[PDB]
């Protein structure tokens, strides 16, 4: 297996010294740099850069600068995804985002782990844990979502949360560590 | 009522599709972009841009880039307000800041709420809860202040706090959620 | 004593009105601005700016933009230090970082304190508490390290942590406030 293949298979992989992955990260970082220095009202150019970054034709994906990602192509996006300022989709592990998702400012979606043992860590190895963000979700500002976490459809994550564990659907969850506080009634309003 | 008027009255309003509000946000975002790409030692130009953004003649309001706000004109500022890097004054609900206020880096003042029910949320409706920041206050870095919160004059908010509830005056408060730990003696020193 | 000397001696000092310190901060802010607007693939120029900022010849110190520091020369760096996006080394108090250190995105290392009493605070006085970051450490994203804190060699700090107290070596620690959860076995792997 190549190191990319290991990364995508939840295996330890050489994130720091694999040339292919280094080059892919460089591609993404240079696009993010361009995007981050493009006037917010230059709508067409921003759309072009977003679509180049994610290697997809986005449908109402609104990205407020600055933005960061590692690969770009490993973020799978639905439609109507609103990302406020200073977010980071750290996507060595796939980040899948549904439709109608509101992401507050200063949110970090982190799929990367390093070994706890410093000898193995210092060698550059990482293991990526995919993040799944359900459709119909809302994240307050200052949230961190950790590797391997799934947030269920219809759920709301309070500002400042550190999401260490999966959040069931149709739930309001807050805190460090983030815990369900109540269910959300999402039935069709009258 | 116009949607602006609803916003300013603590009513649900169409944040996402109201043209007037969309244009006002665009005004602010373009000024912030200019400010964020102005050399920190270009003192005059930075002052001009700050005053244009907040639609006021500021008196020793120090803004370290980058900075973000939604409207700008809905942040009411006293004198001697020091704002370190990467703050966001999300001001659909008025943010009132007193005199002699020290705001640490990476602080978010969030007045926006969305409906919990995804059907209403997906429609773009928001409700804004004003934030009041007393004079003579200090915020550590990495603080999030939530909608409708008042921090009393003379109070100190520890780094990393998530301020979910009002903080009384002359109090030290820390944590997620942020809780008063002790009173502060602010009497005139000898 | 000059105000710089007071700062470096853990004494109250006039951070806001001392011309020497004001000018030193301006030097650093202008370099950070240049660095933050330099293409990530302009390797040589970025290295030059980093080395100018820290007033040292760095050895594999990787700084992802944007970055911020107050003085630059008061950050003492080992080799193989990886700093992801949006970090701030607030270094009025010396920040000493060992070798083989992985620092996640949106981390703040804060050495500055202000007086709690607003009368003394409003005068501009600060007191700096040095931060020591051991070799062979890993910080998740969204961590804040507070004044005077030491993180021991071989330790790992979980994402979102607010590190209020010293962390012993060879420990995993998480939370707000950050607390040791277990020891880390760092013995030489087979
Ligand atoms: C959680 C949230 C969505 C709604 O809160 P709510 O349902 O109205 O609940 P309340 O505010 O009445 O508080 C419920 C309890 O949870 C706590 N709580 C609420 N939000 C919290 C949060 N983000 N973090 C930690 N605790 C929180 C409250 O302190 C309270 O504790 P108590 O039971 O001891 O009194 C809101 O607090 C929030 O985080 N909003 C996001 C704001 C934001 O980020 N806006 C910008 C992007 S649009
Ligand atoms: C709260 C603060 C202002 C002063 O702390 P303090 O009054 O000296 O109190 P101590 O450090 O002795 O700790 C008091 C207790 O509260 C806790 N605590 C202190 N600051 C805390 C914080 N920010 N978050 C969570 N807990 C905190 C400590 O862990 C300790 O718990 P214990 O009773 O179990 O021992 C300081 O911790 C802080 O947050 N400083 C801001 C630093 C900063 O952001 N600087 C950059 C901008 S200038
Ligand atoms: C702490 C960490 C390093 C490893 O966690 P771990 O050893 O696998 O432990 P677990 O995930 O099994 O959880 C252990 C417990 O601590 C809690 N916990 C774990 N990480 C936590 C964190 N960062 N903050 C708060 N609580 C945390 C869990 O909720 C769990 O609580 P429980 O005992 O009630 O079940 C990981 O959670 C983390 O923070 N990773 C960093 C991710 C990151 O920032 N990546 C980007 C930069 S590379
Ligand atoms: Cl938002
Ligand atoms: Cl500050
Ligand atoms: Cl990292």
């Amino acid at each position: 297996m190549t190191e990319k293949e290991k990364m995508l298979a939840e295996k330890w992989y050489d994130a720091n010294f694999d040339q292919y992955l280094i080059n892919e990260r460089a591609r993404a970082k240079d696009i993010c740099f361009e995007l981050n220095h493009t006037r917010p009202s230059a709508t067409n150019k921003r759309k072009e850069l977003i679509d180049q970054l994610f290697q997809t034709t986005t449908d109402n994906v609104s990205i407020s600068i600055p933005f960061d990602t590692d690969y770009g192509w490993n973020v799978k996006l639905g439609k109507n995804v609103y990302v406020n300022t200073n977010c980071y989709f750290m996507d060595g592990g796939q980040i899948t985002i549904g439709d109608n998702v509101f992401i507050g400012p200063n949110c970090g979606f982190y799929t990367a782990t390093h070994p706890l043992n410093f000898h193995h860590r210092n060698e550059g190895f990482e293991k990526a844990g995919p993040i799944h963000i359900g459709s119909n979700t809302w994240f307050g500002g200052h949230v961190a979502v950790l590797p391997g976490v799934t947030i269920g459809e219809g759920s709301v994550i309070g500002a400042g949360s550190v999401v260490t564990k999966d959040i069931p659907p149709h739930s309001l969850a807050v805190g460090n560590p983030c815990k369900v506080v109540r269910k959300i009634d999402n039935d069709l309003p009258s």
